[PDB]
Order: C-alpha cells, then sequence, then structure tokens
C-alpha cells in the first residue's frame, strides 16, 4: 500500500481533469448556441474524441488499481464511484456536442423567435450543477453533493414549462418548427447534462456515507 | 468463488436483456397499432427492468469487494455493470415510446411517420438482439456488425425527421400527433446507440481495443 494511495490520488484527478474539460465543453457549447457561432460548436465536437479517450484510460487504470490486491470497503467505493462518473462525465460532453449541432443548425436555419433566454438560463444552471458536482466528489463533500441533486428537480420543472411555452409557440407559427425543435433538442440534451451531475452526486453521497 | 457468482451474474444479465428486448418489441407495436393495453405492459416491466438492474449492480459490487481478480476479470465485470445501465436505458427509452403510443391512440392517428417508425423500430429492435447474442457468445464479428449499422439509423432518423417537419409546415393541425412520432423516433434512435455501446463493450472485450 501507501503507495497505492498515491495511484489512487492520480486517477481522482484524472478524473477531475476529465470533469474540467467536459465542463468547458458545455460552456463552449451553450456559448456557440446563444452565440451563433459555427467555430466554436466545430471545437467542441473535435474534443469530443478526447473525451473519449480519456474515458478508456481511466477505465483501464480503476482495472490496474483493483487489479493489485483487494481495497479496502471505502476504497472500492471510491474506484466504483470514478469509474460510473466517466460515463457520466463521458455522456455530458456527448449531450454538449449535440447542442454544439443544434448550434450549426440554427446558423444554417435562421434563429429561432422563441427559447434562447431559456437555452441560456438552463445552461447556466445545468453547467453549476456539473462544476458543483465535482467540486463535491474533490472534497468528499456529501452536503454539497446532495444540493445538485436537489437541484435537479427544478432544472427538469424548468425544461417542462420552456416546453410548453416552445409547443404551443410552434402552433401558433408553423412556420419556425424546425428551428424551435432545434432548441427544444438543446434543451433536452441541457437537462440530461444536469441529470447526469445529479448522478455523479449521488455516487458522492454513496461515496461519503457508504450508501 | 468467481466461476460461479460470474454464471449467477451472467444469468440475471440474459433474463433483464430478454425482458429489455420484449418491452422495445412491445412498445413499437403498440405504437404501429394503436394498442394502449400492450404499451401498459411495456411500462409495467419497467419496474422489473430497473429491479434487475440494481440488483445486478450490487452483485457486481459484492464481486469487486471480495477477490483480488485477475485484469481480464475486472474488465468484465466492471463491462456487465455498464451493460445493465445500457440495459435500463433502453427499457427507459421503450417506456418511453409506450407513452407516446397511448397519447397517439387518444389523438388518433397521425397522418404520417408509422412506415419509418416500423423501419427503425425493427432495425433498433434486431441490433439490440443482436447486441445481446454477441455478449452472451463473446461473438466480436457480430458486435462490430451492429456498432456499425447505427450510423444507418441515425442517417434514417435525420431522413424520417426532415420529411416529418416539412410536413408539419405543410398541414399544422397534424402538428401534435407527428411531434408524438418524432419523440418515439427520437428514443428509438437512443435505443440503437445503447445496443451499439453494449456491442461495444464486447469488442473493447476480445480485441482489447
Amino acid at each position: 500500500s501507501q503507495q497505492f494511495n498515491a495511484e489512487l490520488e492520480d486517477v481522482r484527478s484524472h478524473l477531475l481533469a476529465m470533469g474540467g474539460l467536459v465542463e468547458k465543453q458545455v460552456n463552449d457549447a451553450v456559448n456557440a448556441l446563444i452565440d451563433a457561432d459555427s467555430g466554436l460548436a466545430q471545437q467542441v465536437r473535435e474534443i469530443d474524441d478526447q473525451i473519449n479517450q480519456m474515458e478508456r484510460n481511466i477505465d483501464e487504470e480503476c482495472v490496474r488499481i483493483l487489479a493489485r490486491r483487494q481495497p479496502a470497503a471505502s476504497d472500492l467505493r471510491l474506484i466504483i464511484s470514478i469509474s460510473k462518473s466517466v460515463i457520466d462525465l463521458e455522456r455530458i460532453g456527448d449531450e454538449a456536442s449535440k447542442v454544439a449541432r443544434r448550434a450549426i443548425q440554427l446558423c444554417e436555419e435562421g434563429e429561432s423567435p422563441r427559447g434562447y433566454v431559456e437555452v441560456r438560463h438552463i445552461g447556466s444552471q445545468v453547467q453549476k450543477m456539473v462544476q458543483e458536482a465535482l467540486d463535491a466528489f474533490a472534497r468528499f463533500d456529501a452536503d454539497l453533493a446532495l444540493s445538485v441533486a436537489q437541484y435537479d428537480k427544478t432544472v427538469d420543472r424548468e425544461y417542462k414549462t420552456a416546453l410548453r411555452e416552445l409547443v404551443t409557440y410552434m402552433m401558433e407559427d408553423p412556420r419556425a418548427i424546425s428551428r424551435v425543435l432545434n432548441i427544444i433538442w438543446a434543451l433536452r440534451s441541457l437537462e440530461r447534462i444536469g441529470d447526469h451531475a445529479r448522478n455523479i452526486a449521488e455516487l458522492v453521497i454513496y461515496l461519503v456515507r457508504g450508501t
């Protein structure tokens, strides 16, 4: 041991580094959509490969660590929280990358007459949820983690009311359907990003509380 | 010991996979046939699926508690735990398809989309069955064929969407019904990505990368 806990901090810090890269993808995707910025949107998709390769590198790392002799219960909880959470980070990065596709599409089609304030609002919240879940993991802080998980309720709630606004608007202005659907798909991806931040928070709870 | 609990966990996985395939089949059929009873069946199983997932995940964690496994054994258990998340996501997307089927029963049938739902639905159903069969037999050839087919589903989804959108502008009164077909199609495409994910676990376990 006891350099087993070095290699353990190394995989913890690799998680954090992945999370940081993914959080920046969320930031850039949202800005891309709002700013009708194709270049920024493409830059986000091109990161998604590095993110997938980070996830693979972390999974193998968890494998090697585990392979060396049985971990104590708390350590096992940590490795398990890491390997499940890189899946969440990967799915966050993939959703970011879908938002960036919507961004490009809206550049081609013209802006939606509705939904930008909602995208920005939900996006900034869900990006916060990601920072907080990572900060919570980084500090074994199951208090913060709990509130993240709880805030997901209000995000899903905001999503359903924005959907209402946007569907009823589509029925009033059918010419805008293609553009409104793009905002709606982007909002659905932002909601999922918040669902995954919540999952990573719940893993931090399990890690800390033991359950 | 490992061999025994591995077969235990593998045995629960295959049962879970079997229900989920039936869920997808029931949910696609519910939509095409306007059959809300069958959609109800999809939603019922979904609770069992989530149970199986939780159980299977606990078993994996206990197995990881126990030994010190060879790397290759760790890979396998970690991949099993991943694959049950995919199976749960598939189950959940099937439930969404069922919900859409119910709404459509209420609204009367959409003027458009059922041909594409049958088409994409049957392909994605096949992808799941093959992904699971490939996993059951560690057949990496089959796995790779599944993963690569996803691109054609995504392509078919994108052309279906374009045509359904333009149709909704030609006929605004169908908006609510057509949106339901679109949401269902979104779930099916998602089911395809999850079958692709399971097939890719097989490729990784067999070929390394």
